[PDB]
């Protein structure tokens, strides 16, 4: 998303975002189980 | 962004973003003094 620059920063951001998303998903599957 | 949840994660994202932006600004200032 910035060519080859800011690899470690882009990784960190990516990880934190994936975790917010994953945690929200878990909350939703507690809220509305199948 | 998400109320009071994910305080640490949002702080992390914000910081890394501010650092990317700072480096971009530095490069641009060197490119065009
Ligand atoms: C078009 C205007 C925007 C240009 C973006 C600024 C690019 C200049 C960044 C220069 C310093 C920050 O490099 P970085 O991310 O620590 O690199 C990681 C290691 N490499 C340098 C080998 C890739
Ligand atoms: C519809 C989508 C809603 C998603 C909301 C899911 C929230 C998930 C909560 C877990 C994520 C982290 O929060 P926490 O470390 O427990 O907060 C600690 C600080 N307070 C208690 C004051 C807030």
């Amino acid at each position: 998303l910035l060519g080859d620059f800011f690899r470690k920063s882009k990784e960190k951001i990516g990880k934190e975002f994936k975790r917010i998303v994953q945690r929200i998903k878990d909350f939703l599957r507690n809220l509305v189980p199948r």
